[PDB]
């Protein structure tokens, strides 16, 4: 109680060799044959064999890289291209199959209408013979195939033994000696002369061209991936692809081999049929190699106005064989065949297409009905569509169409193992090692070359409709991640370069913003991610730190998914920033480890961004040292330091993702700099980069401050430039006391000892200030609160005010004043501030 | 010095005026008027304009965007749809103005060639005056050119004057009654009867059909990038180039529109040409229309054979003129100025393209070129090419393929628009008034209609050749950056799973045996990134430190391979190892794979660098790491001109590649061998597998290891079972293995766990016996696989040997290190100890 | 469950008993 799979002969190979043989075999081969002769025939045959080899070799690759199902060609190409280019050509496959079975069933109802003609009476009407005939074989055919899976095996099994009785006959029938009826049409038994002058071209009429004798065949010899389209009935599809595929091909070819050049060794290109055209002793003279046979065939040669020969009379080939309804059975066979062949592939690729939920409405086909799962709604789809195209009944110019779908699916075939191999992912390893990525390309090109030379307007509706349906699913983007070997180019791209940068060694003329952004989770700072995203896009790196502060050290995969949360949350923003994090105990130690480890050779950071610490005066005074240790482990590390506040806040936290100031037109305000140090150039870069932007472009860039000299050397290009008025002059008394106020719970009251003795005491805390430093560093105290005085005056309806960021001397004086400082200098502003200070390297030479 | 700028009426309208109007308008357009008639050309006409305005939108609408630099034209398609294409279509689009020069100069050389035959005497043969002619004309230009662009202005604007007084003498000679000698070719004023017979086609002739007359026109009204090459030198592109080139456009359309229906309104379609044809009355009857002005045109019109009138006569325009020399000078202006016009517009592309650094292909650029940054360079490649087509000669079967590397430059041009209106690319928002996403996307499909309606096959090579460029340069710092962060949208399948090494070497040139191993499999697949701990004070980027780190950079380059060097600070190796694992990497490139060397002396040095070494391992595990121990006869640090040679720079022979595939962790135990043997050197080596089973269950498993190895398309060659593992080893091995324990061995009788940590405080590496005594199945595991590993693989080329695992707290680290040196003592090959993190790297499906 | 396992078949297909963790292997009991 098992669903039935199938070996390679019965699965693979029957099918194939039933597929590719159709009615060019039996109906214009030996006319080709009678125009092109039997050497340049051959050449013909072998040229259009190359193609189906080296589609067989890619096909027959791609197939044994793993497990395949259900779904056949489609399957194997989407799951090695990815969804785009894979359901793009799993559309028009199927489409082409159904319009193959409206145009095989034609053919076979076209037979049986002039077999009707002449035997006994035709029914209804010339072309209304050809419709009724049609559908309903197609109706037959449905039930036939919509019975089981081991019925239309057997079928087939039926179809291939006529067709091997009709090959044997007709052998048995060009072997006996011609009487005198069979030898007035131009059959001779066997010989030499005709052999030898078939073997050079004879071209007659508009069609005979050696171009419009590979446009008649080569149509005529694809169809074989008739086997690799039922690749979820099979046993074995690793084994029984590659050998059914490979023998049928060469099994085929074979056949077309021989039957050309048997043809043309027999029968005369001209010949009269009338059984009085013997010779007559003593009269006029031969018009050829009949004559020394007996037959005299000269009125025809000289009026080129007779029916028979192996140019004039296309049923050639039944007339040679010793029983003609054999070669009419084995044309039935031929055309029924590939029908069927056609019906299931339409079907089970179209189930497995409408599986993945890849386009909107046709998802109502993929369901399967019963133990195998037959797609029921599948056989009727491609029914209903064969039965639309036979009432049509006139497919000679729809054929060009068709043909050149299923030359885009022989392009994307042989490109599917190009791609695949040329990457070398770890796992590209298929088990059919004998075959060749160049030789694999070679026949992606010609699948396109010939696709135009055939006719050029069918090839433009072709890659018209193909583009169409693969724009359509690049613009939904369905998420299925099939691993395909797209997805591993980019990473050996990537690659490929990141090594690349290392050869070209360190200079100063190539010096850049590299960003190491301190955000916590993305989520909780954005208006600190927006700032940096807006003037190292396209020209630098940021990366987005994150600190997890616990003692659990240990890399649980939760972690890993909590990072593919937010790396995906800043893809949405269409922000290029890098996310990582560490684990440590406290704050200041996961950033020693980023500022140390971080980045890939030439490509880390030099440029720490770090928001502001709000309520630095209302939490633990241990929590501003470790906040002015990262700014001291910065500067020793050689790094440049911006501070950044605002008035609100930076974290949010205390659906849509969260808008900020930084993602809206600010158009005619002023961006105020207070230039106060030479830290190399870093100061006026961050604006400079910032104002070349859209939205910042409308904007007055002023400078507040020889220094002309130096301003206009660089180029930068703004607009003003002052000198700050007497930051030297004491402050107003009222900012003063505030100041000394805040500063009050940090007092000591330690009036004067000697230093050892005061560190003695201070041995516990070093966050508390002694009265020493107080009364020791109490001007540049008042210069900052005088500054800020003077930027409130100026600034204080801007739209971004920078200033410069003061150093406090490590030993010299505590971090709770350096805070003070760091917060009276910014305070009670409306836009946001900035504070950048560079580690002293020419920055400006660009 | 300041550069120089040109306003709207002079930098954008007038150059694309005279690039637009070319030699179609003095000799082709009365035939076609004469052919399709006035109201059928009036189609034409219209139905090629409507592509160029909507091209010429799609223009305006980037021009509108942001600024941009003279040539950079491409730089849309290289931000909307990546920068292979950019760069490919700017080099196509700059070859074919290249070749625009010869193909416009070889016009102005047949008009000069022609007139000489008629007034003075020729001195060589036809062909070689067009060659003689050419060159020294596109000399000339060049010269004027590179003068710089103010001294092209002014002969820009003398070429449309010149133009404008052509078109003043053949207004004012056809309001003239029509003279004796003129009107026997055809002339007559404007006249009602005359009109009214030109209004309807009269088709004769092989290429006489609508479709060749579209044909012949239609690349005579594109040209509408003239002054959009140059948004570097306008004085505010977004007013000036909107404005300008949708001018250009109105009035070039006016003209052509007018000069048909005025030149149909008044010459006959046939004449004689003879001033025989007076009438006589009397004789018979009249045939034609002219016989109602006194002229009988009859007997051609019967025969067929006459040389004058409309539709036989090119220059049917040039007599009807007051003065014909003037309508030569129209022909040179209008020839001259596309021709010029063209040289710059190639000579800025091919300048960009040297300057971009996100297309390193063309690059060719050393030293500065010029006072004024004259893109010297690349006028003189831009007229080398002309010269080398213009030698040619013959050019109307290269015609219909450079008339299609503008076509596609058109198509890509609107499609990139709507690409990135409809994906909301950020950095896209125009503004301009009347711009819509599905009027550029109508523009790029018509123009690959167009492509292929005018001939197929040629549209094809050009096609071709674009591929061609796309797939070689698939096939720095700004490309580096704009990869890297295209991971980041990429994501993770175990079918792409690639091992990226973290490998701990110090000194690169102390350890060149771990550097060629690791680098051997990692070349061209994967990550690497070699590591130092310079255990010492904290303090960075000391001029030292940094030069340091140089040094090693440089050793790593001349030796071939291809990896990251990478330095940290910390006070002892486990601490520095921990802050390599958590931060190195950058985004989806970093390393999941921990390398180390063998501690070769363990048992000498002191106790507390055993217990961190086997620390490093623990840790390792804790960050989800798989870890490799490679251990070597000789010793890997070389230290206790030439780089050093070692065996890993060796083809190995046929000699076999062992693997005892013990535990199963996932695949890495022979994933690693597998990439190992896709190289030069090992490529002919035959891989070995060992595994461990039963007595009598031996053949049954064995079909059932050698199925699963061929389920992964692995490719080993042969496959053994060892059934003797659970066995006990010889005494003197097992003597050895308990001898070489003994320093670590606690020897505390036998006490609780309790009371074991308070002597175990002081040194934490000691065994206590208790916990030896629950370690002596396993402990002798190893001896007993030694054993094996002797009697087999003594004269292999590597080993494979899973890692044991300990856990936490419940074994010891000289335990540990005594199973990592019993496994692998006392043997000739490498061995290599690997152990996956317990995920699967290898896969038998494809989705 | 806490033991290492020899390399078998049931591991790497796809629906019977699942592969020890790395952290069940290596954690304290
Ligand atoms: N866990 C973390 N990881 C990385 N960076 C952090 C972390 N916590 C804080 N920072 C950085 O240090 C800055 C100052 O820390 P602080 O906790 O004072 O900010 P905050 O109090 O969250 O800001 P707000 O006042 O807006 O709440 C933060 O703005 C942030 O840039
Ligand atoms: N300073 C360092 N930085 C990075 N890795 C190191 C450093 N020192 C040692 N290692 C790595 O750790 C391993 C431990 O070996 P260790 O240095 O303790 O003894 P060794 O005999 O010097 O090592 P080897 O056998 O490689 O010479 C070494 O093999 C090496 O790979
Ligand atoms: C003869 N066929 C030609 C198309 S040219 C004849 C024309 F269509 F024009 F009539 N190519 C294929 C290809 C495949 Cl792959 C399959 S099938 N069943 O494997 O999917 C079937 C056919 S065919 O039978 O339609
Ligand atoms: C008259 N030209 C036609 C091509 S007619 C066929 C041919 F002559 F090429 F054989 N198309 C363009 C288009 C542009 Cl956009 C530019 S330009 N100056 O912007 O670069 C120049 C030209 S043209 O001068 O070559």
């Amino acid at each position: 109680k098992e669903p039935v799979r199938f070996g390679w002969v019965k699965g693979v190979m029957i099918r194939c060799m039933l597929n590719i043989w159709g009615v060019i075999l039996y109906l214009r081969l030996p006319w080709i044959t009678a125009q092109a002769g039997i050497v340049l025939t051959w050449i013909i045959i072998l040229l259009s064999v190359t193609v189906t080899s080296i589609t067989g070799l890619s096909i027959s690759a791609i197939s044994t890289n793993g497990k395949v199902k259900s779904g056949g060609t489609y399957f194997l190409i989407s799951r090695s291209l990815g969804p785009e280019l894979g359901g793009s050509i799993g559309l028009i496959f199927a489409f082409a199959n159904a319009v193959g079975v409206a145009m095989h069933t034609v053919g076979f109802a076209a037979t049986v209408r002039d077999l009707l003609q002449e035997y006994g009476a035709p029914i209804v009407d010339p072309i209304n013979d050809i419709r009724i005939i049609g559908v309903v074989s197609v109706t037959v055919l449905l039930a036939i195939s919509l019975a089981g899976m081991e019925w239309e095996s057997k079928a087939q099994v039926l179809f291939f033994l006529v067709i091997m009785v009709s090959f044997a006959n007709y052998l048995v029938g060009t072997l006996i000696p011609p009487s005198e009826d069979k030898a007035s049409k131009g059959f001779f038994s066997y010989r030499a002369d005709i052999f030898v002058q078939n073997l050079v071209p004879d071209w007659r009429g508009p069609d005979g061209t050696f171009f419009g004798m590979f446009s008649i065949f080569f149509p005529s010899a694809t169809g074989i991936l008739a086997g690799a389209n039922i690749s979820g009935d099979l046993k074995d599809p690793a084994i029984a692809i590659p050998k059914g595929t490979l023998m049928a091909i060469f099994w085929t070819t074979i056949s077309y081999l021989a039957i050309s050049a048997t043809i043309g060794s027999c029968v005369v290109r001209d010949a009269s049929g009338v059984l009085n055209d013997t010779v007559t002793p003593g009269w006029g003279a031969c018009e050829g190699l009949a004559c020394s046979y007996g037959w005299n065939f000269t009125e025809c040669t000289q009026q080129h106005s007779c029916h028979y020969g192996l140019i004039n009379y296309y049923q050639t080939m039944s007339m040679v064989s010793g029983f003609a309804p054999l070669i009419t059975a084995g044309i039935f066979g031929a055309t029924l065949s590939s029908a069927l062949a056609c019906l299931v592939s339409a079907a089970k690729v179209f189930q497995c297409l409408c599986e993945d939920q890849l386009y909107p409405l046709i998802g109502f086909f993929g369901k399967g009905y019963g133990k195998n799962k037959e797609p029921v709604r599948g056989y009727l789809l491609a029914y209903a569509i064969a039965v639309a195209f036979i009432i049509i009944a006139e497919l000679n110019t729809i054929a060009p169409i068709i043909s050149n779908f299923f030359l885009c699916s022989y392009a994307l075939i042989n490109f599917s193992c190009f791609h695949a191999s040329i990457t070398n992912s770890p796992g590209w390893r298929p088990s059919f090692q004998y075959y060749n990525k160049w030789a694999a390309l070679f026949g992606a090109i010609i699948s396109v070359v010939i696709m135009f030379l055939l006719t050029w307007w069918a090839a433009l509706i072709a890659i018209g409709v193909v583009l169409f349906l693969l724009l359509y699913v690049i613009y939904k983007k369905p998420e299925v991640n099939w691993g395909s070997s797209v997805q591993a180019g980019s990473y050996n791209l990537a690659l490929s370069y990141s090594v690349g940068l290392n050869e070209v060694e360190d200079h100063i003329k190539n010096y850049r913003p590299q960003c190491l952004v301190l955000t916590g989770p993305p989520n909780f700072r954005p208006a600190l991610v927006d700032f940096v995203g807006t003037f190292t896009r396209n020209l630098s790196l940021m990366i987005c730190g994150h600190v997890l502060i616990g003692p659990h050290k240990q890399r649980m995969p939760e972690l890993q998914l909590i990072a593919n949360g937010h790396t995906k949350w800043l893809n949405k923003r269409k922000i290029k920033a890098f996310y990582s994090d560490v684990i440590a105990e406290d704050l200041r130690r996961g950033v020693q480890i980023l500022m140390q480890a971080a980045g890939l050779g030439r490509m880390k950071p030099n440029i720490l961004v770090v928001g502001f610490k709000k309520n630095w005066q209302s939490a633990h005074p241990a929590t501003v040292e470790d906040y002015i240790g990262i700014l001291h482990d910065a500067f020793d590390f050689n790094y440049g330091v911006c501070v950044m506040r605002m008035r609100e806040g930076l974290n949010v936290s205390k659906e849509e993702q969260a808008t900020t100031i930084f993602q809206s037109e600010q158009g005619k305000k002023t961006i105020d700099i207070y230039w106060l140090f030479d830290d190399g150039g870093l100061t006026l870069l961050i604006p400079y980069l910032l104002g070349r932007k859209r939205r910042w472009s409308k904007c007055k860039i002023r400078v507040f401050v020889a220094i002309i000299s130096l301003l206009s050397k660089f180029r930068l290009g703004f607009h003003e430039v002052h000198i700050l008025p007497d930051i030297n002059q004491n402050p107003r008394a009222e900012h003063t006391k505030r100041f000394e106020d805040m500063i009050a719970p940090f007092r000591l009251n330690d009036g004067f000892k000697d230093e050892a003795t005061v560190n003695e005491m201070r041995r516990d805390c070093p966050w508390k200030i002694s009265d020493e430093e107080i009364t020791k560093n109490r001007v540049k105290s008042l210069r900052q609160v005088r500054l800020n005085e003077i930027v409130l005056d100026y600034s204080r309806d801007a739209a971004l005010i920078v200033i410069t960021l003061p150093i406090g001397r490590k030993g010299k004086c505590p971090s709770s004043l350096y805070m003070a400082w760091l917060e009276t200098l910014s305070q009670d502003l409306r836009p946001p501030v900035i504070l950048i200070r560079g580690n002293q390297e020419n920055v400006l030479t660009f």
